[PDB]
């Protein structure tokens, strides 16, 4: 229902490893999310898929 979420949280953190974090690393159903400040950016991508991905059921 709603899982992407947790990590969309985890971009919460990455879009702050840009800046306030530093690397983040969550554990997910199906692929892991584990960066730094090197690859956020294209991470940042990937997890803003995922936060579109949040809520999927609401």
């Amino acid at each position: 229902m709603t899982r992407q979420e947790e990590l969309a949280a985890a971009r919460a953190a990455l879009h702050d490893l840009m800046t306030g974090k530093r690397v983040a690393t969550v554990q997910k159903d199906g692929r892991r999310v584990e960066f730094t400040a090197t690859s956020v950016s294209d991470l940042k991508k990937y997890i803003a898929e995922l936060e579109v991905q949040t809520g999927m059921t609401q």
